[PDB]
């Protein structure tokens, strides 16, 4: 069973893919989650400098102008955390940061600028990642950003199946290489972060993150080369959406959005407008799922679902 992974940067492909190993496999040893120790801080401090840089360009100040000298300190420390150190005072500095109402307001803001979605988790779990001999867990290690760039290939075995995984970058630079992998593919898993929708491109701040993922599905589904391929559609980061939704109206990406401001019905329509592109609607189909790529026992079902599918 060959399966590819596609879609836009940052849609969860990566993340499904460390799923299998925790799902199929006996998950990350002690080793490979401490290989993740770099990242997860590197993860963090780039989020709390993305916040500090917005509110330069926002003009937001600090709830407390002490603040000014943490955001000093920041700087002159965060090399080491890059290094995968953490010191009790660059956790102390970030803390303080974190907790202000100026970089609170802006964090509130981030659609306005470009932060990585793991933001808020890392910093509210400060006090336990700074710990002295921290190993990351396994939500740790799923929660972690890194751009893939490459091929990556990941094998496993499931109901006497074995699966060859192929996974590839979505940030425009990347999809040139997609076409390497479009050989013998069983199915094809397109992802798509349902809380794109009030996001821009980090490519490009003009083009929303939302109509993007739909010209490449269009792209994707409709492809000759892919008619006996199944196609299976995972609208992700479920849970993000569902916080968002209610804050930030959807007529933003879909102005004809005629529904309310609730998950179910908010989410029935992004199904609808994905399922239209298909143009061979009576001869192909499109296996729907709705998904917290992060979540294991989420993906574990859908998974299943899946595979018989397959
Ligand atoms: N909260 C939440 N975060 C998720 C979910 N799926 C993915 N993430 C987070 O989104 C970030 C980006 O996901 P990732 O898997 O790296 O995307 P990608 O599609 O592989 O992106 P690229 O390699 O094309 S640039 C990661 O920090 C990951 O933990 C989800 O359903 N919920
Ligand atoms: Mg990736």
């Amino acid at each position: 069973v060959k399966l590819l992974l596609l879609g836009a940067g940052e849609s969860g492909k990566s993340t499904i893919v460390k799923q299998m190993k925790i799902i199929h496999e006996a998950g990350y040893s002690e080793e490979e989650c401490k290989q993740y120790k770099a990242v997860v801080y590197s993860n963090t401090i780039q989020s709390i400098i993305a916040i500090i840089r917005a509110m330069g360009r926002l003009k937001i100040d600090f709830g407390d102008a002490a603040r000014a000298d943490d955001a000093r300190q920041l700087f002159v420390l965060a090399g080491a955390a890059e290094e995968g150190f953490m010191t009790a005072e660059l956790a102390g500095v970030i803390k303080r940061l974190w907790k202000d109402s100026g970089v609170q307001a802006c964090f509130n803001r981030s659609r306005e600028y470009q932060l990585n979605d793991s933001a808020a988790y890392y910093l509210n779990d400060l006090d336990r990642i700074a710990q002295p001999n921290y190993i990351p867990t396994q939500q740790d290690v799923l929660r972690t950003r890194v751009k893939t760039t490459g091929i990556v290939e990941t094998h496993f075995t499931f109901k006497d199946l074995h699966f060859k995984m192929f996974d590839v970058g979505g940030q425009r630079s990347e999809r040139k290489k997609w076409i390497h992998c479009f050989e013998g593919v069983t199915a094809i898993i397109f992802c798509v972060a349902l809380s794109d929708y009030d996001l821009v491109l980090a490519e490009d701040e003009e083009m929303n993150r939302m109509h993007e993922s739909m010209k490449l599905f269009d792209s994707i589904c409709n492809n000759k080369w892919f008619t006996d391929t199944s196609i299976i559609l995972f609208l992700n980061k479920k849970d993000l959406f569902e916080e968002k939704i209610k804050k930030s109206p959807l007529t933003i990406c879909y102005p004809e959005y005629a529904g309310s401001n609730t998950y179910e019905e908010a989410a029935a329509y992004i199904q609808c407008q994905f399922e239209d592109l298909n143009k061979r609607k009576d001869t192909k189909e499109i296996y729907t799922h709705f998904t917290c790529a992060t979540d294991t026992k989420n993906v574990q079902f859908v998974f299943d679902a899946v595979t018989d599918v397959i």
